[PDB]
This record gives C-alpha cells, structure tokens and sequence, in this order.
C-alpha cells in the first residue's frame, strides 16, 4: 500500500487572513502557534507535534510551506538531521524563496556529509538577503580551506 498526491498547477502570490482568539481551536491557522509557542520555550517534542496537525489540515498552500520548513527545525535539535533536510526542501518547493529552510537544510547535510550541497543552498540564501550576514559566513564556516 502507498500514497501520494500530484498537481500544483496554480499560480498566485496569496493573500492574509483573520483569526479567532480562543482556545480549543485545532486550526492550522490557530494552533500552529502552539508549533512556535513550544519552540520559543524549548520544547522541541512538542513543537512539532502542532506543526503535525496544522499540515494534516486544509491550510493554504503559503502556509503549509512556513510549516514544512518549521518541522525541519525541530528535527534537527531532535538529533534528526536525515530527515530535516527533507522537509526543508518541501518547503523550498512550495514557493522557492524560502530562505529559512535552506540555511536548516544545510546543517542538515553537513552531518549527512554532503558539504557541496551545504554550501549551493546557502549561496541561495546571500541572494534573497543580500544583508543577512548569517550567511555570508556560514558558507566559509562549512566551506573551509580550498583544496585540489
């Protein structure tokens, strides 16, 4: 047994919207705090487990991307870098731009052992924020010496 899903076929930039202020309410819009809530705080475990619940919902897609690339987050405090890596990329997918991703991708990869590739996505991430300095170090903190 197995499945799947297949499509994107639509174009569109997105749009905002409200939110109720109660408790009780699973709403991917709502509950994903609780993600973010948990993480500020620490508790990794958690954290996830409401990104979980957000994307096993009928978000928008410019949500489900912010959600993908969070679960990342988690992973890779959580010792699970193999699959970190994946979910950023879903979240890179999604739009393209996202930045936040990439540069969690690449600590990923880095203990996976795949330096190169650590170092093409934050080369991305100079690009969408020509300021961030973050990265231009984190390149040359993984690139290292040049050899050959």
């Amino acid at each position: 047994g197995s499945s799947g899903s297949s499509g994107m076929t639509v174009s569109g930039p997105g749009t905002p919207e409200p939110r109720p202020a109660t408790p009780g309410a699973s709403s991917v819009e709502q509950l994903r705090k609780e993600g973010n809530e948990l993480f500020k705080c620490g508790d990794y475990g958690g954290a996830l487990a409401a990104y979980t619940q957000a994307l096993g919902l009928d978000a928008t897609p410019q949500d489900q991307a912010v959600l993908h690339r969070n679960r990342a987050a988690c992973h890779l405090k959580l010792e699970d870098y193999d699959k970190a890596e994946t979910e950023a990329s879903k979240a890179i997918e999604k739009d393209g731009g996202d930045v936040k991703a990439l540069y969690r991708r690449s600590q990923a990869l880095e203990k996976l052992g795949r330096l190169d590739q650590a170092v093409l996505d934050l080369q991305r991430c100079v690009s969408l924020e020509p300021k961030n300095k973050v990265f231009q170090e984190a390149l040359r903190n993984i690139s290292g010496p040049s050899s050959g």
